[PDB]
């Protein structure tokens, strides 16, 4: 029933950073650009000249247009702010400007910014800010969609992972004659360490309607793919801390290895700070979980929704295996972490899960199972006289955030340096 009305869709492809739209506009990619080497959409732009990329317009679509309605969406990750100098430095990263005209997204110390520009030198803004003093950000440092759109008899409007943020009117706005080009590059940022990632950049030739907007959200979210607490994907035979959604200000440990021990919560988890900068919950704490391939035959280590793993703990340079006796009396069954030689016939296979919904991005369930394949339950606690033990339950089945877990790697755009 429908129209493409993306007028520059730009991704990689056979090989190469290209604009998959019917207009097939060129692509000049600088000699300091970044490419995560798991996901080459996932591009990384430097605070340096040659950390740069220029897509040549078709003229057909260059804007110039006093009632024409357009928008533009991609995802951007973008790394802590650390230091004051940072603080009132906006700093432009995708910019459509020509002589004070047109459409530019830049950034600031916990904003994302639009803005429009005619050619009488009448601007709007729409913002997104974010908190660096907050314990657990959805935002910072982690992957965000973006969305913007402009309808030019009313409002412009910024939407972050498919939810209204700000509007702001723009109808006093006359001709606005942007760019030939986008320039993706960090233009007047004073940070020499700044950087950002992004990905799916995409022009439309239309105002987005919250629908539309929401599809996007799902469809280039990758539910397939696990994902970990930054938003990349979640990965086989790699150490990870654990935050629990339920009790975020706690973190893993085990109180002995065996059978006679048990994995639990404790907190608090203690902060990580700049004064005036940022001050957050400490995320690298507690024992590190490994994700262990079990049924999957892909031959990459990539975690895909419904794959069957075993969960490693490491414990003093050491992996052990989470594990637990299921005849144990009561619906939770205690998780403890056994010498992996020692495992015997103890449920230990777990049925790794996606979770998307309108919430925190990248939730992870864990389905632990039997020998024979029925479910045990899903892995959250149990409060068992003051102590908040790792448990396998039915309980969450039949059914929460208790269940519901992240897998944070230690990342350069988080800063903290781990206690050991």
């Amino acid at each position: 029933s429908h129209m493409d009305t993306s007028i520059l869709n730009l991704r990689y492809e056979s090989n190469h950073l290209i604009d998959l739209s019917r207009y097939a506009s060129k692509i000049n990619i600088g000699s300091k650009v970044n490419f995560d080497p798991i996901d080459k959409n996932q591009i990384q732009l430097f605070n340096l000249e040659s950390s740069k990329i220029e897509v040549i317009l078709k003229n057909a679509i260059v804007y110039n247009s006093m009632y024409e309605n357009f928008s533009t969406s991609f995802w951007i990750r973008i790394p802590k702010y650390f230091n004051s100098i940072s603080l009132n430095n906006e700093y432009t990263i995708i910019n459509c400007m020509e002589n004070n005209s047109g459409w530019k997204v830049s950034l600031n110390y916990g904003e994302i910014i639009w803005t429009l520009q005619d050619t009488q030198e009448i601007k709007q803004r729409v913002v997104f800010k974010y908190s660096q003093m907050i314990n657990i950000s959805d935002y910072i440092n982690r992957w965000i969609f973006v969305t913007i759109t402009n309808n030019r008899l009313n409002n412009s409007k910024i939407y972050i992972n498919g939810r209204l943020i700000d509007q702001k009117p723009i109808s006093n706005l006359g001709n606005i004659h942007a760019s030939n080009n986008i320039m993706f590059k960090l233009d007047g940022c004073r940070d020499t360490h700044r950087y950002i990632w992004i990905k799916y950049f995409n022009l439309f030739d239309k105002e987005l309607n919250e629908k539309e907007i929401k599809d996007l959200y799902d469809n280039q979210s990758n539910s397939g793919i696990l994902k970990d607490f930054w938003g990349d994907y979640l990965q086989y035979d790699k150490p990870y801390y654990m935050l629990n959604l339920y009790d975020p200000n706690k973190y893993v440990d085990v109180n002995n290895v065996g059978i006679r021990g048990y994995m639990y919560l404790k907190g608090p988890r203690g902060s990580v700070m700049t004064t005036n900068i940022y001050l957050n919950s400490s995320l690298y704490r507690g024992t590190k979980f490994i994700i262990k391939k079990y049924a999957s035959g892909n031959k990459d280590n990539i975690v895909r929704n419904n794959d069957r793993v075993y969960i490693n703990v490491v414990v003093k340079n050491k992996e052990y295996r989470l594990a637990t006796n299921a005849s144990q009396a009561g619906v939770e069954k205690i998780l403890s972490a056994l010498e992996i030689p020692d495992v015997g016939n103890l449920s230990q296979v777990v049925v790794m899960k996606s979770k998307n919904d309108q919430g925190i991005t990248n939730k992870c369930k864990m389905n632990l199972q039997d020998n024979n394949g029925n479910d045990i339950g899903f892995i959250g606690f149990k409060q068992f006289n003051n102590i908040a033990k790792l448990v396998a339950s039915n309980w969450y089945n039949r059914q929460t955030l208790g269940c519901s877990w992240e897998f944070i790697p230690v990342d350069d755009g988080w800063g903290e340096r781990p206690l050991q």
